């Protein structure tokens, strides 16, 4: 259904044979999902610069190599000597091991795409539509919204698909189409036919357009077009394929991959040029062409092993999987590139109400006069858990929960905080939260009595709809409120003339319960209560209570202390004036003290951790608050941003003081601020700009229309769930919680994937470094080349493949969020790490030929033992009076080859353990942190073992099984990759950081 | 232990710490078997001329082909188009299907060597040696006789290993060393030290030498040397490796294999030259080098399939396995080449006593006067089964067995043939046969009474040692022999004065039982017996009995008729002269008739079949007999060599009449003779020579010393078991039975393997013929080449491999021994068969592209249907207004390729059924004759099916699964290989033979 604008509210609906007040059937939803695809853009090709120069380069290596194996193969049939078996075997295995690589490489890749599919269950839904399944509007992915369904559209919403305006439901229907038509003034629409078919978006003021914003109103409609069929999609088609927007890492990796097109080809082509003096040896029949083919294999097969492969897909597995865990704890990050920015964001300019604080008012502590003797008193405090109007909370004592019932005062305390309350609690069947029924400061008195559950009403098996008011609606049936003296500036307090419920007696148990502010009330409290008795309010006692009330408003808490009181013997109502607020000061004097609570707007759950944890990781946090300069600061000292005692009157800000200062002060002050109180709605952008002009990376949260401007500008703009969709469009991350903490749970994750990437390669590079110098070293001095092409391929399958895959399945390093951030322009390899790269290589390659040389040279319980010169070994037949009871041929045997190639594989395995944590010890991050690695190891052990102790199998790779006595030398020479690397950690972690 | 001649009977034995009267231990027998190998020559290399030019030629084809697949493979990475999958797959499969050939080829070969091992259980043993296991001499293979054991050595024996003469056991010890030292006079040895170490065989007249003959005597000794350590072995070392003695077939096969180095390379190199106009087509990207590589694969991969492979080992499996069955029924043929001569031997100059006849005398029929009325009589005959002195025989009546007891006459008949008998039967515990105890003509009277078992003694559970004389030793206790009138020329008869055993009465039951020749006795028979009574011997009755006696000596039987008689009332012994032979004619007159038997020297078991069966197969048989001219002929008319009535007095021979005739008569007469009576011991050679000068192939049997000269000269000299080892050396086949029949059971087998060889290839050639023209035909006319290299390899694995293997596991054709012999110079392929070769090919190749062409052309229930021109198909894009609703690309689809290649495989399978019998119909030799073929078929069906209906698998070979409707067309086009070939049989079998 195209251009449904030419068509009115009847000819439209009937197109898909469907009535607005019903929608489309599930079978139909299928067909349109099948015939029009999804409501999204096409799949862009992720062909990297590494994929061209490295991945496929290998895919040439493996083939020309093989080609060569069939060159020499073919000439074998023309050899006059002995009909061989092992040479004949080679090309078979050549092919049969390279296929094993494909059993690995493609499998890693499939898990990659499986992981991306996994994410497709968390991708944020912002599209309310009417369907046939439910008799009510349903949530659904924007892409998944087929063209035909009655898309619902409200204040601030983002229109996912091209909707023909069917029925206008608000009084007006305007649409901010600044994204396309272009104007910061929205436009009035209507629901009628636009007869002329050829026109511009402007003149179609009877339809929503996919990607436009809702400035105001609410309507309904029908989807004309989706995906590429979209109007903006036809414009966005230009930006789709033709582009050049690689991220910084995506420029490193490949400048890091293309430099290896130099290294690899260079070194290995040189591994040919170095063996020029071995192109007419008798091992190759003294043939000047049959040799050069073989030393074509040595270089190339060493290359294959040298080339790190599987990276493109591994970072997919890593990145994606990390975005899964980000998504799981409500860090909703769409664009995967957003992690690379998410992980270096060193600043978090976030919001307060709903993000740093729960909004929901909550009573902290509250106390009763515990003992009164000698005009002196001890107080009885009771902290309440939780922070919400949901009664999900429990009273305390010294951080030890106890039943308020055990204290008679609290049983009066709640009676005042349940009766003396012109407000209530409610549960929401549609939403599922507890929302206040009145004013929050008074809602907190509903909250509290419920939590305490003084008289212990049975609520464990009582309904949500009864729980929100379980205790209160019991307290209410024990007493009566006869008339309320409303809260009065005069006395900074309220009161209620109560009385015993279900009564027969007239003036026998009426209790004028007061409530409100400290002094105002305490100045009218002449008696003190203890348990169920009374005693004259004393000097030092008064001063104890009021000093402790001074305490909470003094301390970092800053709990709004609210005194509560009782008049014992109330006066006659007939006598009492009922209609003049100023009479109440005579009607509220001479009270009996009961208690004084401390209540506040608490912080959001697990922020108090997510505030210190980030300061450690080199993150500069800022609140964008609405409270006044003073009171905003009190909230930022309540949490942790400011400390109890630490002068900061240079750092707090309000709009007055912000537009005053000269441009530079507005910049200079901004690189050192924490709190933006009463901040005008345009300030947010100017801040960002300034913060950015300090190379600092922003993390703005948002919600109401006028946040997009900042969010779009910042690097990771965030949005609120209850915040509109205009903002979830302009953002990079959507806090599906609203919380500051969930942003942290995101930066901390997005960082983790960065540390796993820097290891997955650290293993490959360092390990494969040694492998090539493992031919240089021996070829330099004269030592034998204790390898053959297949053995060089063997090292590639064993080491580069599966343990590599397990390095991308790693937990978080201990020091995930203590270390400073990466400034995005800092390269992929650092000097000390670059040494650490070649250092680790230096050794794992030196151990390899070592183990081979140890056999010929200083052998234990073995044949030969020639500790003297092994360099000019090719002159052994020239001068034979040097050896002592051993043939010159001995060095062509598979015994040393076994050892070294066994040490080559053995040592790179524990090199992954090293690579488990970039900086934390094997004691600190043991091998069992990663079970997926400890599996990868044993596997290859089975495999590598398997090709030693299966008759024909070793014969294939030219090896020999080893006695117990010999597999011990493997440990003494392989373990040192632990001690070696572990020493590296000690230098970086202590001297280079910390 | 070398040169044990320098050492006497003490210093010798002690060498191996062993005492002559004990020998060597089983553990020692191990060690010497291990340290000195076997007592035989080395293993000669069977490297054929086909192995050089065909087997290994293929082993080059498969490699340069593969090489090519990695040439084009490598350039794929440099192709600008689309990243393919199926081309990338190819080289993998290339290697992976050629390996499948090796799963076949080598497996056929292993069964080959397993079969040869199987024969090593039947190889004839001629070496009696003293060992520790048994306290007596043991039989053992000559090769298996280690050096050390006390080798026993008798009259005529062949000394297997170098024996030091320890203890001379005969009165003299001579040794015929004509084979080495050289002299037809043997040499006296002794048992003492030959002090001078350097000397010639002659001067060591104290030792046996391996390969020399025993002229006379018997001794014992100790083995100095074995195998190459032998003296003749050191001389035979010259004849071992360096030689040139290929058999006629072995010259055909390879002149037949090297001609295919022309055919194969030629045709297939031409299959490249014909596609020169396809080296710049868009299918190959218009590239002038990328194409030529592919049409290198078409030719070569067609070659591979063309080359018949597995033949060298199959003929091993066939030949060997046939030699197994030859060995099983006692045709002991050593040299495997001896079959190739065994199968064309069209003459069988064999022996009589022990070979054509059982030697053992045997009574045929025998009769009683059944009725006597009116001077006339009817006779009651009783044929006896078997032919041996072993009582393994049963009486008959009209070829219906009945108990002689039911006839009273026979109960007297045996009484005369048990009592009147100066001879007996015996069993041999050491040998296990029944050997006579007296003269055979009289032994037959022991034999007979036992067989009859008249009075029915319980013998079913009586010992062998009691059975040989079970009845007789019962008859003997019913009567008494008082004195024997010995057999007398006078009366041509013997008699015994009997009497009732355990008697008290004197002249009351004495019975003078006579025995002997017809007339002599019957002329003294005045009474006749019937049942238990008497009646005067009559004229016509007498003449009935004597005419019937005239009958058996007249008929081809020629049974020595021997009349038996009884004197009822004997005269007084006191009166009777006891000491004058001439008195017995008065003492034997007036007898009572009882019966007259017919007895003879019967033929050997299953000769009467093996005489007619061979005359059919074009075999000219001759007896070398000792009987006189007349009586020798009677034996050769008794069997079948001569017919009842057929004048042959021109064809029978005796030595008198043989050395008389002039050389040419001795030649001219010899190409037409059957019986050589009283033949001087040198005649045998002169015969051979003459028979050979008629291009005829001899099959001389032998036994006594002076047979080797003939046997060595003849083509398949044979030997007797009981015949000495001098003869088992000079022979080519050893009759482990002695029988003429077992020679037949050998020629008939040795022939069978010849017919199986001529089919195993008939399948390959004919089938693979069509395959190559299957590219010529279509390339000639312009049709598409409905194949690709892998498909050409597929045909080679499916068809050439396993069904081929099953063609060598075939039963005997109905017409195994009716058809004439192959004269050894007649080639491997005959004109009509050569047509039949290309005829069958002509069609099985024409069916293949047919089925492909039927798809494009005249299709049923299929897409396309272009019955018009398909030749200039490459001009379809040039001129596109010709097609009707189909793309020009349609012809590159896998649909026709599937069909044809499916017909290519389908039709060659039933081509093996054809090949089951060279000339006998599917009705005559149904497919279920060979279960090993009917297995081979289903297998490949599973395989071929499997690569159509397994998603990726067909995609690999570029094929498509077929609907039921389509696998029906396969039958209608494949079955005709039956009807086609079956018509060939009808022409050859009837018009060209029969
Ligand atoms: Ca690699
Ligand atoms: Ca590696
Ligand atoms: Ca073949
Ligand atoms: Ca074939
Ligand atoms: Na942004
Ligand atoms: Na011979």
């Amino acid at each position: 259904m195209e251009a449904a604008h030419s068509k009115s509210t009847e000819e439209c609906l009937a197109y898909f044979g469907v009535s607005e007040t019903t929608g489309l059937t599930p079978d139909q939803v299928k067909r349109h999902l099948e015939k029009y695809g999804h409501n999204e853009l096409p799949a862009e090709e992720g062909k990297s610069l590494w994929e061209l120069v490295i991945e496929q380069f290998e895919d040439l290596l493996v083939r020309i190599l093989l080609l060569a194996a069939c060159i020499s193969f073919v000439l074998a049939w023309f050899e006059e000597g002995e009909e061989t078996i092992t040479a004949f075997v080679e090309p078979f295995v050549i092919l049969l091991i390279l296929i094993a690589n494909a059993i690995v490489g493609v499998w890693q890749e499939r898990n990659a795409e499986n992981a991306i599919e996994a994410l497709k269950e968390y991708e944020p839904e912002m599209g309310k539509v009417y369907r046939a399944d439910r008799k009510s509007v349903q949530r659904i992915k924007a892409r998944d919204i087929v063209p035909g369904d009655i898309v619902e559209v409200a204040v601030g919403d983002k229109v996912p698909a091209d909707i023909r305006i069917l029925s206008i439901k608000s009084t007006t229907l305007r649409v901010d189409q600044s994204i396309l038509t272009g104007e910061s003034v929205s436009v009035i629409k209507h629901t009628e036919p636009v007869p002329d078919p050829r026109a511009v978006n402007q003149d179609k003021k009877n339809m929503l357009f996919s990607g436009t914003n809702i400035a105001a109103g609410k309507a309904l409609g029908i989807v004309a077009t989706t995906g590429v069929s979209t109007e903006i999609g036809k414009i966005r088609d230009q930006m789709a394929a033709t582009e050049q927007d690689k991220t910084p890492l995506q420029q490193k990796l490949d400048e890091f991959g293309e430099q290896l097109s130099k290294v690899i080809s260079l070194i290995c082509v040189a591994v040919w040029l170095i063996n020029i003096g071995h192109f007419n040896d008798p091992v190759h029949g003294g043939s000047w062409i049959r040799g050069a083919i073989y030393y074509f294999k040595i270089a190339v097969a060493l290359a294959v092993a040298a080339i790190p492969e599987g990276l493109p897909a591994v970072i997919t597995t890593c990145l994606a999987l990390g975005t899964r865990r980000m998504a799981k704890k409500n860090a909703i990050v769409r664009s995967l590139p957003s992690v690379e920015t998410l992980g270096c964001t060193s600043v978090i300019c976030s919001d307060k109400t709903g993000t740093l604080t729960t909004n929901q008012m909550s009573v902290c502590k509250m106390f009763i006069i515990d003992k009164v003797d000698g005009d002196f008193c001890s107080l009885n405090e009771f902290s309440i858990t939780g922070s919400t109007y949901a009664p999900e909370g429990e009273v305390l004592k010294n951080d030890k929960p106890i039943r308020s019932g055990q204290f008679d005062g609290l049983v009066e305390l709640a009676t005042i905080c349940a009766l003396c309350n012109d407000s209530s609690l409610d549960f929401n069947e549609t939403k599922g939260v507890y929302e206040k029924v009145g004013e929050a400061t008074e809602t907190a008195l509903t909250t509290l009595v419920e939590k305490m559950n003084v008289f212990n009403t049975e609520v464990r098996n009582l309904s949500k709809v009864e729980r929100a008011n379980a205790c209160n609606s019991v307290i209410r049936q024990l007493m009566k409120k006869e008339f309320t003296l409303e809260f009065s500036r005069d006395r900074k307090s309220m009161s209620v003339y109560c009385s015993p419920a279900k009564s027969s007696r007239a003036a026998v148990g009426n209790k004028m319960f007061v409530k409100g502010a400290p002094e105002g009330v305490i100045d009218r409290c002449n008696y003190v209560r203890v348990g169920t008795t009374r005693v004259p309010m004393t000097g030092p006692v008064k001063e104890k209570i009021l000093s402790v009330i001074k305490e909470w408003g003094t301390g970092r808490d800053t709990l709004r202390c609210l005194a509560l009181a009782t008049r014992d013997t109330p006066p006659k109502r007939e006598e009492m004036v009922l209609d003049d607020s100023s009479r109440f000061m005579e009607y509220e004097t001479d009270l009996t003290f009961v208690g004084v609570v401390g209540m506040l707007d608490p912080p959001r759950k697990e922020v108090m951790g997510s505030i210190q944890l980030c300061r450690d990781a080199g993150i500069r946090v800022i609140m964008i608050t609405g409270d006044n300069k003073g009171t905003a600061i009190a909230i930022c000292r309540r949490i942790g941003i400011f400390g109890e005692n630490e002068e900061v009157a240079d750092r707090a800000y309000t709009g007055r003081e912000f537009d005053d200062l000269p441009l530079a002060e507005q910049r200079e002050a901004c690189r050192r601020a924490c709190c933006f109180a009463r901040v005008e709605p345009s300030h947010k952008s100017k801040i960002v700009e300034y913060l950015q002009s300090y190379d600092e990376i922003t993390a703005m949260t948002g919600d109401g229309v006028n946040d997009a401007p900042a969010l779009k500008k910042a690097e990771i703009g965030i949005a609120m769930g209850s915040g509109t969709a205009v903002a979830k469009t302009a953002s990079e991350m959507v806090l599906a919680d609203d919380n500051f903490s969930t942003i942290v749970a995101a930066v901390e994750e997005g960082r983790a994937i960065y540390n796993n990437m820097k290891q997955f390669i650290r293993y490959l590079i360092s390990s494969n470094v040694g492998e090539v110098v493992c031919i240089f070293l021996t070829a330099a001095l004269g030592l034998p080349e204790a390898l053959i092409p297949v053995q060089l391929l063997w090292v590639n399958l064993v080491t580069d493949g599966l343990p590599a895959t397990a390095l991308g399945f790693n937990p978080p390093d201990l020091d995930i969020m203590d270390r400073p951030p990466r400034s995005p322009k800092e390269p992929l390899i650092s000097g000390w790490l670059f040494f650490r790269y070649m250092a680790i290589g230096g050794y794992v390659g030196a151990a390899t030929v070592g183990a081979a040389a140890w056999w010929f040279m200083y052998a234990e319980d073995g044949p030969g033992v020639t500790y003297h010169q092994l360099t000019h070994f090719m002159q052994c037949t020239e001068d034979h009076p040097h050896f002592e009871g051993l043939d010159c041929e001995i060095f062509e045997a598979p015994e040393p080859m076994t050892m070294a190639l066994s040490v080559l594989v053995t040592i790179e395995m524990c090199n992954a353990l090293n690579s488990l944590s970039e900086n934390q010890s094997l004691m600190r991050m043991p091998p069992w942190v990663n079970i997926w690695l400890l599996g990868s190891i044993c596997l290859s052990m089975s495999l590598h073992f398997l090709i030693l102790y299966v008759d024909p199998l070793p014969m294939i790779f030219k090896l020999k099984a080893l006695d117990l006595t010999q597999w011990l030398m493997v440990l003494k020479i392989s373990l040192p990759v632990i001690g070696l690397d572990e020493i590296l950690k000690f230098i970086a972690r202590n001297y280079l950081e910390g």
